[PDB]
């Protein structure tokens, strides 16, 4: 059976966890922090934890976790939960900043900080330095877009958690991601999505206090299906579809999640799809007139001549952002439902593949988004394949896995669906960016060649002609596993990287 575990650094409350990871039946037990690798190799534990209290971070010998067990645990792909000190500490290996509060935080406290949404609601958010405006915090310090995957099918946002911590984390660490922000202490929790390293300074404990009890529920659950693993394979062998009346097909914008779901949809025969919409020169400009060339040939009996878009036309459209107007094009995933299809196959009988994740679908199901668009037109109007839900972004990144597929195309950061018409203002023309030959691309010909993909995620364009008040074109990039982080980062220290405070720039400003 399955398994839970824990590397206790300052746990005199350790037993009601037990109690927790156990109340769910999975396996648990107490282990020394000073615990081999050897003896914790054998075994199917996808999940560790870590517990600590108001241990100084200041004066070493404090408990502590060795880097060849840190890589260890990163290298086979499972996730890594801290709690308040054990959280404080693996912002400590991965980063490290801890200096004295004054002021404690102890008892059932209400916090609040859970979207990127947040200005004048915040009454605490005055505590320092006389914040007239409170999207401080949104500007050096941004959450995960992604909504709540994290507590599932609850959102009380307001969590009054025990806790008992006179000194307070004071930083936030790479792949930059903030899922809480107290009364006395504005940083409450730190969560990275694709090695989805959570790390939460709250402590659920005595059984007074509700949703932090569910959270190690859907936690165990939902991180790792362990009593019941499906992680790739199942929904796939399952496909009957009755003579010619239809087989699969495959929506593309240039993706790992798809560059593999080729292959699983594809089960060869000359072929057995079609692909949809891209050989935008906006996506990977090379890759224009060698897009649909790479794209039959990454596999070779695969075919191509998606019907694609190559870029964003001019003043054809509006000369100015409407909000509504700005980008809500798809542009390019369905999107047509009449000769999509090649062949006269059945309308709603032919079958259908989407790159939507579980963390990508999950946008759509929830909240429509505010600021960031990947891929919509996303089950109906055509046939459920249902193959979301099957791994998460991370899982889909490493799903080149052993079909060992090229690095250089995995260097190349991906491409949503809007192109060039999110943030880009207005009217424009041959004289501007449309074949996407700056910024993003830029970046990624050194990032392949000169060292910086290790560490940086992405980077996109953001151009602004609608008249000339003034029409500039400002870069800037992400660190992010999830939808959105993008905070100042330091290349070895007019177009513009990050002299202003974050926002009032958003990603897509």
């Amino acid at each position: 059976y399955d398994k839970i575990l824990v590397l206790n650094f300052g746990s005199q409350y350790f037993h009601l966890i037990v109690k927790r990871l156990n109340n769910i039946k999975i396996f648990s037990e107490t282990k020394d922090y000073g615990v081999e690798l050897k003896d914790i190799k054998d075994m199917n534990i996808k999940g560790v934890i870590l517990s600590g209290g108001p241990y100084s971070v200041t004066e070493a010998g404090s408990p502590h976790l060795k880097k060849e067990v840190f890589e260890y645990f990163l290298e086979k792909k499972i996730p890594i939960f801290g709690i308040a000190y054990g959280m404080q500490e693996i912002a400590v290996q991965m980063n490290g900043e801890v200096k004295k509060s004054k002021t404690s935080e102890y008892g059932a406290t209400d916090v609040n900080i859970l979207r990127n949404d947040n200005i004048n609601n915040i009454t605490y958010c005055r505590n320092f330095g006389d914040s007239s405006s409170a999207m401080d915090l949104y500007s050096n310090y941004k959450l995960m877009n992604e909504t709540c995957c994290l507590f599932e099918n609850i959102k009380s946002d307001i969590t009054t958690v025990w806790m008992n911590h006179n000194d307070e984390v004071t930083k936030i660490p790479e792949n930059f991601y903030l899922v809480s922000s107290s009364e006395n202490c504005l940083i409450c929790s730190i969560y990275n999505k694709e090695y989805n390293i959570y790390g939460v300074q709250y402590h659920p404990e005595v059984y007074e206090s509700l949703d932090g009890e569910l959270m190690f529920y859907n936690f165990a659950y939902n991180i790792c299906k362990c009593k019941k693993i499906r992680y790739h394979e199942l929904e796939l062998k399952n496909i009957e579809k009755y003579k010619h009346d239809h087989y699969v097909i495959a929506a593309m914008s240039g993706g790992i999640d798809s560059t593999v779901a080729a292959a699983y949809t594809h089960k060869i025969f000359k072929e057995r799809f079609f692909g949809i919409f891209i050989d935008n020169g906006l996506l990977r400009k090379n890759e224009a007139e060698n897009v649909y060339t790479f794209l039959k040939s990454t596999f070779p009996d695969m075919n191509i001549t998606k019907i694609d878009a190559s870029e964003n036309f001019l003043s054809n459209l509006q000369g100015v952002t409407d909000p509504e107007q700005k980008r809500k094009i798809i542009g390019k995933i369905e999107e047509f439902e009449k000769a999509v299809n090649n062949i006269d196959i059945d309308i709603n009988k032919t079958f259908l593949l989407q790159g939507t994740l579980y963390p990508d679908i999950i946008e759509s199901k929830c909240s429509k988004n505010l600021s960031d668009t990947i891929k919509t037109h996303h089950n109906l109007k055509f046939k459920l394949f249902e193959p979301f839900k099957y791994l998460f972004k991370d899982d889909v990144k490493t799903l080149s896995r052993e079909l060992n597929l090229p690095e250089e195309i995995t260097n190349r950061h991906p491409f949503p669906g809007p192109g060039l018409a999110i943030r880009v203002i207005g009217e424009i023309n041959k004289h501007k960016l449309n074949i996407l030959r700056e910024v993003d691309d830029i970046f990624i010909n050194d990032l392949k060649q000169y060292g910086l993909y290790n560490q940086i995620s992405q980077a996109f364009a953001v151009l602004l002609s609608s008249k000339s008040y003034d029409y500039v074109c400002v870069l800037r990039a992400v660190k992010t596993s999830s939808f959105m982080t993008a905070n100042w980062y330091q290349i070895p220290y007019r177009i513009l990287y990050d002299v202003s405070s974050k926002p009032p720039a958003t990603i897509e400003f």
